[PDB]
């Protein structure tokens, strides 16, 4: 039983870069003497936002193509921070470019890290009220429809397949835990 | 007006393979016949499994090395579901091989999806009580160090940023509610 040292670096390498992805080659030698090469996402600091909009009791969720599974997700709208922007920044500037509104209300609730033995991206939750219409041109190849979920049955989510990805179900927790907190529930 | 008609898939071709990874460039015609190039990584019928083992009204979690992060993440145990097992045996085996138990009581709560954009595989959650002693070989470089965490204060692990990834919060929630279920919060 002793404390935690973090294994050695030993050698970086870039093997395979595609448009979008860049893996390296990770040579570790851990504390007790055992090396191995791991495999990962060359690391970014390229933080993300997730954008949880409430409006008349209701929920704005969207329905997006995903090319990994080749079918429409159901789910809360997700987009890139700007180098520059804050979190309060780009998640108007998103639900804007996706939803057509804009929000006076912004509360960022948590920041998630998103499978950290292969990437290093961040997670930024942020809760939208008192919306207002606006709309700013994203770069979406079709429209995505939105979906009005009542907040007192917001739970029932959970039994649409097409909504529970991680981040979806962890957002949809951590925004009932705050509702609770004002007994908006 | 209309009902949502999935893109046609042009043309798959991989354009990276690392020794973990092989990134496809996917070729799509959407329903207005906007075409687009997307890349995404190969999609696999693999699907994970993590274990949420309880004790004594305690939470079994364990500390990992993350290359992605470079740092020790604080969580539950994950790993791979093996061609034929199911979730019952794969969470089992896994459990054996990383903390050295295997459970009588094996429950089966959920499977989730983790960013479908790019990835497909998916999660089985399931919780693993009724625990006896018994060690199987894994393939980790070192041991991974565990961590009783108190049931009546599981939801402080929110407050500990080497706990708050996606996989794990998600978890969290869910075993919490299927515990409220039965009154043992």
């Amino acid at each position: 039983s002793k404390s935690l040292q973090k294994p050695t670096i030993l050698n970086v390498e870039t093997v395979a870069r595609s448009r979008l992805f860049t893996v390296e080659s990770v040579d570790l030698e851990f504390s007790n003497g055992v090396r191995r090469v791991y495999e990962r996402m060359r690391p970014t600091n390229r933080e993300a936002v997730m954008i949880v909009p409430i409006v008349d009791d209701h929920l704005i969720l969207i329905r997006e193509y995903a090319v990994g599974t080749e079918s429409y997700e159901l789910g809360f709208s997700k987009g890139l921070i700007d180098p520059g922007e804050s979190v309060y920044e780009a998640a108007n500037r998103e639900l804007k470019e996706e939803v057509g509104f804009g929000a006076n209300d912004l509360t960022f609730l948590k920041k998630l890290s998103m499978a950290p033995s292969y990437f290093s991206s961040k997670m930024n939750i942020v809760v939208a009220q008192d919306l207002y219409p606006e709309s700013l041109e994203g770069d979406e190849p079709e429209p995505l429809p939105q979906v009005r979920w009542p907040l007192a049955h917001m739970m029932d989510l959970l039994e649409d397949p097409d909504f529970n990805e991680a981040r979806n179900v962890s957002a949809l927790f951590l925004v009932r835990e705050w509702l609770k907190g004002q007994g908006r529930v």
